[PDB]
């Protein structure tokens, strides 16, 4: 009776932070969706510090503390995902965390670039994946935050 | 007495793999530089597999095996570093590996973009750093592979 109960936690990785509203609209939708399932969002801008290294360390700690990462690997400033988000996905992988990814554009890299090379003749990967192969770990690439969250609920029960 | 001797190893992270020559010219220079100090380069294309997941897993294992990562965070397809490289830097950070970075362009992000926002009004970070703040851990951002390697030799002796 009255045993400790773990509250599930998801790190909310993605470039929403660079939106004009600093991600408010995105994060508010995330907060509302997760609240219904008693899941805590760990959001990059929470209790934000002023120094770069402190912001970084707090985000790494959120990844260490999380049960899963849901990462927005949508195109950012071109066809490639955000590198900060990629760093966080790498952190999560090394820590053996559940990593779930989605993107607004699921086409293969070569379809995105329209060729096996970019405008500067640099090679575009040909593995039938929507982004750099380091970012794919065998879990389905989802089409939305919500679809990724459904996988979380099915595969990480309370 | 013939005790075991550790050979130092550096993971060679960066988008050279996408050069037309698949990074041969870059990796050859790395090999020659490291050979002089009896340091082993762990190069992403070594013993390369055919399946994406296998290539990824082998690269993660190289990061686990390394003493340091030297990461080329130069602009790739714009002002941002390569996301694969960023993933690898995050992997190394989570594993408490020495991470050393360089770039061909050390200007602050806002200098690179010429503004506090990009062409689509998305926020450009203002922390006096050359790239996404997750990629900076307090070690100097070097100007070349060689300068990073000099730091390695000074700070990770045989
Ligand atoms: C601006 N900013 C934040 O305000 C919070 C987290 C964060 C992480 C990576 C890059 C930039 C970030
Ligand atoms: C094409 N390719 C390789 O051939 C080898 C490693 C690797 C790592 C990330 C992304 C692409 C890669």
């Amino acid at each position: 009776h009255h045993h400790h109960h773990h509250m599930r936690k998801i790190y909310i990785a993605g470039p929403a932070v660079f939106n004009p509203d600093m991600g408010a609209s995105y994060y508010n939708k995330v907060r509302e969706l997760l609240k219904k399932e008693n899941v805590m969002p760990l959001i990059p801008t929470d209790n934000e510090a002023t120094e770069a290294l402190d912001i970084r360390q707090k985000n790494i700690q959120m990844i260490k503390d999380c049960d899963a990462v849901i990462a927005d690997l949508s195109p950012f400033r071109g066809h490639e995902p955000d590198c900060g988000t990629a760093f966080e996905v790498g952190c999560a992988a090394a820590l053996n965390k559940m990593v779930l990814t989605f993107t607004s554009d699921r086409r293969n890299m070569r379809e995105k670039y329209g060729s096996g090379v970019d405008k500067d003749n640099l090679r575009v990967e040909g593995f039938g994946l929507p982004f750099n192969l380091m970012l794919y770990d065998g879990v389905e690439v989802f089409d939305s935050f919500e679809s990724a969250f459904k996988y979380f609920l099915a595969n990480f029960p309370s």
